[PDB]
């Protein structure tokens, strides 16, 4: 089957590889413009050589994959495509008109699919004339092997079920999600890093007391504070008040204290500093000390 | 050193194993009915029985961790303890008495901690003539690495420096807490698990979705609700009550869901049934299907 | 079928002639003492004697109804029982204890139901040999239609049918109610009359005028304030406490005014007053003038 | 009197025709361009070519009716008009550009009152010349008999007196409201909606189960999940969303499911499907099998 | 006006001297038992010697005073008081009871007035035969001048007048509350002294910079961590504690930082340590440093 | 040190004066127009010389602060500043084009701060070169002696002292604020005024027994309404809703009552009119009468 995957950005790219890894598969990575297309194939490419020169990838295989990527713009690309997984701008406008062009590109049985963790599906898909999908990735999405299959209001269990088959043709699981904000994973996981940000200005404990605490008595594999410098903090505020505004729960409400942060250009790993310092050698001290 | 453990239930085992796992660290395990107390040792003298008959540790301090952990009934055995570690039934005025008993009991030098997770250590150390501290310990206490040091707020930092030198002195790292209820790892943790009953019960995704959503998409160790069942949905429900009532915050009400099958005696493993059904086979199947 | 009817009030009156208006079926009124039992036996033989004038039942059926109902306590009447129904005082270990007993006195395919509006179903049959199920009539039970049937956390499936059945052989519709707080009717109905009182409260309108628009502008049988008096304010109140606290959530917080007017005695009708003055002449007056 | 109404819709309509059906009354109905207002008065003629026809209303009157209503567009009838009725769009500025070009086309001591539901009174009639009071109109407003006078900041009681007066000229029972939310009815009424989706959404029971025990346990006309599709679920979740940013309370939060449905056009009854599928065979299937 | 105080604690002995200032005052200051009552009285000359000793008061003016209070219990005294002021317990039985044991025992034309701020004056004459009303003074009762009559549900308003005339005739200026929690100067000085403490929970500032900013920014004599010392902060916990009750709004959610100083006997002012630790020799230093 | 001052309203007048009015403080009052600037200088004079008339303060002295405040534009003046403090719009993007613009013009030591009171130190000072920090004076700034100093997520410590000592050297009290909506005296004073606009609202008291009740009950120097009208209650419906934004807690929700009020022109003493009327000759009434 062939893909068009809208968006070279990063989370594009890793959809590419998700489908481009397997076999037959082919993927039409569009995005606005050809040069940000390549720009994101070039990106592949890069990574691409490398674990191949590390004794991860053979090279033949690593150039086949590159090889089912065609890059470029959509319209060109997107006529005979089987699947499309949008990955652009968080945006409803961008992606309802974006929709509607490829309403009309794409053939009839093509399935529309979008990456979005933070806008409804439904109103994505709402004015047009074909179901419209929810398929969450995480990135990397070539590694990380979840798949969050939303389902909108007007979904059909069929259009659910397809997505399902396809995940488990690409090495996935795919769990069913019936629309609501923050699915399953966000809607648990970035609360758990806004109470770690309540804890840690309520004076409760430290930076550092507090992501020992939950990793050696969870089991997690992170701290909470270390979490969201990776994700970056300016996702989860996002997310939060996604929650929040979804909800009018006060239950959402995000920390004042990573309001400030990102307000500052403290978002973690990406700025060089949030609740970490990511020292330009290499190693990680907290702003506690 | 001499620990005295108040309480022969799961945590006092877990916490007297801790102990006697090292060196001149000898314990006495204490209850209410000198009976239940030779009960409590009876269960320990017989994992570390399998633990030998499986290679994994010699007899030769399996039985010199047994020999360490004497029997009985406080009075006749706390009385040169340097330190008691209770761990008896979560009610105040239980740990006021045997705190305010244990005051005239144990020498003036002995330091007195409570393993709580739902009361106040501010207020179960209120008429005592000595600091009180929380020495917070995870089940099952021999494994677990963390132990959170909780002054209260008459807890002198000479008290919680001497619980944190004790805890390296165990293999353990102390994370300091000021009192707050939830502390660090229940705070949250639990409403980890409280969002994924309230999802199941908006209908978002089901018991098993969840469970493996939150072990793929963010590598938990254990799904939110397999982690409920496992911990006890009692505790939940009421570690939930108890943060709700300290802050009377909304935000930490405890999902209708979770209160229904508290009430109807589904509490997760230890009733064979939960979110799922502990089924005779030993495998599990969620209550979903 | 033979039912027994615990509580010789208001409710187990009503349920009782419900179940006597019908053909093979008898009823064991039971309550404390058997003078207490007769007591509501001989209200519903009044209201019988009363409804053969007006031309409403012949005094052969008032009479044939009459004799099905026999007075008395459990112990001496309910053991060979297929239906309990039970209506007594709304407290818990109250019918705790007295299904407790009845666990040992009824058959054992007899079912056990509950009528209660504000407890857990879930909660009563604990400890119990066999299922509790709700069975919620509405005052007057021997008129109104509705029946909701609430499963608890470990109500069988055949069970709530056993019970939809029955509530066809009477003439009733079940609606089938998942536990949950104030179930359907009172979780919509009760914060109606509570917005209301907000809107007097708040000085939004007066009495007569929030009661007048609501009839008018929504074709409804009564004002909420009307309708708060007909049910009694301290009914209102107490399941608007239920709600808020079943849920921690405060947008079930209840009316001060209501709080206010149920401390002073002003229940509504049943005292005389309470958003109105009902005129011993017969009328009614809103206490704004 | 003379009223002029602008707004030609299903409210501009009905309210002239309300106006049409008493004596002296002449109304003035206008809209953006007559093209528009013509159109009303069609509507207004079809229904009365109806209505007689049926037997019910002699020609005569319905020829009548019709002749006192002048279709067309302000500034070239409403100088002389004594009462303005806006029903025009659902927005504030445009509302408020409105009553400033008639504050001065119009003569001084012509009232001025607006129908909207969910906008400031006080907001909308500022930097106005004269007072603006609210008279809220319930559709179908030729015949429902309930009207809300809405007191302003700023609104003289004498201004409130003379709208109740001519609301008893026209058959109309008034109700005095100060400003507020949601007024009286759509306060209480719509938050029951809102209810009653949260019990869907929260598996308590399923939608037909709903309605039918809200109209046997409490004799109300429709279900309110039936009412919810009725009125129109964009109009619901837009109320809902007022009373909570206007209040800043999360007890008017809105259902996130109202809130999907309506992202995916599912409105109820003029789009077919709400809680229910309005077959076009005249039937009514609940969306829930 | 003879006057009956119930109660012989600081309120009691406030109101008995606030009253017997006047002139044709005499007091009756009853409580559990004489010497108690007897208690208060020594208590009582002591201040007013020191009021001579300071040529604050005459020897003429402060002997008429203790001269006009007679001590000893109630039922002895009370038969004959124009007016009864309880200053009890504040516990709702007991308030009834005596109040109750009082209706016998006064005069027909007594009127009841309870001091209470915690309690529903409302509810403590729900049971008895004449009007209830509430006369709220501020320690000390003497010197400050601002008492509130809190009308109750069923208190009528020649009740309120005849409150507010004695109110000015002893010094008072009287402002009207019906009952709500809190009244007016608690609901608003005490969620002041709650923010205080967030402020300073949640790193915001330090104890003294928030208690100068307060007083240096809005004029206010004292700053509001200083000025709950004073009050005690186990009493403004308590207040809080009620308004979250008697709302249910987390609106009113005390800081658990006033819960943590409470449980550990740090009240302010009267155990020498709340927010600044009180020095013997008469200075005051923040907790912070 | 040179000042400049960016803003010739009422606050930036007040701030030129209380630095100018120290010694070898110089000054540059900078604004939109120079017209503009040298009219909040023209004010400054005639100030100063109506205090010269009233015998307060010599001419002499007042020339002398007159002649070290130079009105004019920014890019001429403040290059050699070594303070900025701006005072202009509380405009988000306003200041920070503002801001950005000075960065190139004054020296590299220049510091930079902001007298906001509602925005973001932190987002104001995103991406300048240097640090910005709070400098918040209290209306009327020359005479009132608190500052709070407002560090941001991102604001050096020793930018935080610079600014400590520059205050206690022009005569203030500097108080350290680490970023939080409301800082200390709005999040604690204005509270209070919503709390008191409740109480009206809910008919608990009136409006002058409120206020009277708050000075003499709490010894404040004026009354919460009072207070609200004297700060213009836009402004505290404005605070009231950056906090509820900020934080997402409905404790901080503006009362429906002031949102009525300001949506009515009636703000207080700047506008005749809002809770009292402040009547033409001098004296003022409640709105209640």
């Amino acid at each position: 089957m062939k893909i068009g995957v809208i968006g070279a950005g990063t989370m594009g790219q890793g959809i590419a590889k998700a489908f481009a890894q397997v076999e037959g598969n082919t993927v039409a990575l569009c995005d606005i413009k050809q040069e940000w297309a390549e720009n994101g194939l070039a990106k592949i490419k890069k990574g691409y050589e490398k674990l191949v020169a590390k004794g991860k990838i053979p090279q033949e295989k690593a150039d086949a994959i590159v090889a089912a990527i065609t890059p470029g713009l959509k319209e060109n690309l997107c006529a005979d495509c089987d699947l499309i997984v949008e990955a652009a701008f968080e945006d409803m406008k961008v992606k309802q008109t974006t929709f509607g062009e490829l309403d009309k590109i794409c053939k009839p049985e093509c399935i529309f699919a979008s990456n979005t963790s933070s806008l409804s599906i439904t109103e994505i898909g709402k004015g047009l004339s074909r179901p419209l999908v929810g398929m969450h990735f995480f990135n990397p999405a070539d590694r990380m092997k979840l798949i969050e299959v939303i389902a909108g209001c007007n979904t059909p269990a069929e259009t659910v079920e397809k997505i399902k088959e396809i995940s488990v043709a690409i090495g996935k699981n795919p769990v069913q999600v019936n629309e609501a904000a923050g699915f399953v994973v966000n809607r648990i996981l970035i609360p758990m890093i806004n109470e770690a940000a309540f804890i840690k200005m309520e004076g409760v404990s430290d930076i550092a007391g507090i992501d020992t605490a939950m990793k050696l008595g969870a089991n997690h594999p992170m701290g909470p504070l270390e979490l969201g410098d990776f994700i970056g903090l300016d996702i989860c505020l996002a997310i939060m008040d996604v929650l929040y505004h979804e909800t009018g729960d006060s239950k959402y409400r995000a920390c004042p204290l990573i309001r400030k942060m990102v307000r500052g250009g403290n978002l973690g790993c990406k700025t060089g500093k949030g609740f970490y310092v990511y020292n330009a050698d290499r190693t990680k001290t907290p702003v506690d000390q």
